[PDB]
């Protein structure tokens, strides 16, 4: 199997790549520079490196080179704290880190950019089942879980998207989004799948954006509503060669919904997370006019399902398809993450009569105690493993002293002693992370 730029190389290598307004790329032109840095990059024999990058031209030349190098590429979130992007490097053993913006971080090696076929000029071959990228979750919302990407998946969340917001060969795309995140790097590949214009640009300025889209016969933007908004303000009061505006990641509004489709703007809204290497629930302009709350239906080979819903329908979100992820690569004690192939999400929707998917709350992975972190996963881990108890979810509990403290929920068919339970946890827990209010109940909150 050929690489997918060299393919684009050799099938449409005239084709533009890439914009970021002053230059411009063709797909051999792409192609040709990639491979040149290729041979720089392999000489370091780091099969895992970390990116430490900007939206531009010369980060996505980088970002394709490690790619044709048989290179796994760790994205670094570049509003981090240099504490917060050593652990996460080291977590997952790089040293090495290639920069296009000045990086300086102690105890790695950081290199900036001074310096027909791959298989004839690489000696590499590609393979699906490749490690592309590796992205780390938020740390605010729970531990920050390093999330392998594979070829195979990045490519069925392509032709997922294809099918439901729907891209061709004559797309322009232009991608504000951080390059680091998926919903910035998701844009690239299918680019490179597809074979169409990416228009790549730094930062958000909004009237600089809608010069953009008047001028530059863009067809396709991914935004968040709030940045939606700030461009309809400019001036964005028809699509003039918009094809698919794809919102995702923030709240919806009715009345935004409303504006939108009055200025006739196609606007899709979606739901995804970085294990499903960008959206898997897709709402068009149609279904957001019916549903204003929904995130919308999945694609043809992607399953999802409730566990254990209410009578409401409410409970856990459940997803399996080629586009989810093989499992974490760190934290290595996730032991939960998977129930019979399907992943889950930990977000609370439901699926009505019609197959519209709604987001409503997250199980929350994050217990702050006591200026502590503490992991509910954890947890549930040690207390799964008591006698008896089939069950549990430890969840956030208000106290006074401590602002919140764990609590324990536990499905058991027995009679369990709450002095038993706390002394195994505590020879299987550091003290602090053991709860101190339990529950018996019947079914999990």
């Amino acid at each position: 199997l050929d690489f997918w730029l060299y393919k684009q190389a050799q099938q449409n290598g005239h084709h533009i790549a890439i914009t970021d307004g002053q230059e411009s790329y063709t797909y051999q032109n792409l192609y040709c520079e990639a491979s040149l840095l290729a041979k720089r990059l392999k000489a370091y024999q780091q099969s895992r490196v970390g990116l430490y990058i900007d939206n531009s031209i010369q980060s996505i030349i980088l970002i394709h080179a490690c790619w044709l190098a048989n290179i796994e590429i760790a994205m670094i979130n570049t509003r981090l704290t240099p504490n917060e992007m050593t652990n996460q490097m080291r977590s997952i053993d790089v040293q090495l880190i290639f920069c296009t913006l000045p990086l300086e971080l102690r105890g790695f090696q950081i290199v900036s950019l001074d310096d027909e076929s791959p298989s004839n000029i690489l000696n590499t071959s590609f393979n699906l089942d490749d490690i592309a990228s590796i992205m780390f979750t938020s740390g605010t919302t729970g531990p920050q879980k390093a999330v392998p990407q594979t070829f195979r998946n990045h490519y069925a969340s392509a032709i997922g998207c294809k099918e439901s917001l729907g891209f061709d060969r004559d797309t322009n795309w232009l991608s504000v989004l951080p390059i680091y995140h998926i919903s910035g790097l998701s844009v690239l590949l299918r680019a490179v799948i597809e074979g169409f214009t990416v228009r790549i640009v730094d930062k958000f300025n909004a009237e600089q954006i809608l010069t953009m889209i008047k001028n530059e016969r863009i067809t396709h933007i991914s935004l968040v509503p709030q940045t939606l908004n700030w461009l309809m303000q400019q001036g964005l009061h028809e699509p003039y060669n918009l094809q698919k505006i794809l919102l995702g990641g923030a709240k919806l509004s009715a009345t935004m919904i409303e504006t939108a489709l009055q200025y006739n703007l196609p606007i899709y809204n979606s739901f995804g997370m970085t294990e499903t290497c960008s959206q898997f629930l897709t709402a068009t302009p149609e279904m957001l006019h019916a549903r204003p709350d929904t995130v919308g239906m999945p694609s043809a080979n992607v399953d999802v399902k409730i566990k254990n819903p209410n009578k409401e329908g409410h409970g856990e979100l459940m997803i399996k398809g080629a586009n989810v992820m093989n499992g974490y690569l760190y934290p290595t004690d996730l032991t939960g993450t998977f129930e019979n192939g399907y992943f889950n999400t930990g977000d609370i929707a439901e699926i009505d009569h019609e197959g519209y998917v709604m987001i409503y709350d997250r199980r929350k992975d994050l217990i702050i105690s006591g200026g502590e972190n503490i992991y509910p996963y954890q947890i549930e881990t040690v207390a799964k493993q008591f006698p008896g108890i089939s069950d549990a979810v430890c969840v956030g509990h208000p106290d006074d002293t401590w602002g919140q403290v764990p609590k324990l929920y536990f499905v058991s068919e027995s009679d369990i002693s709450k002095a038993q339970l706390i002394a195994y946890l505590s020879k299987h827990l550091a003290k602090y992370k053991v709860p101190k209010h339990f529950e018996k109940v019947d079914t999990l909150p």
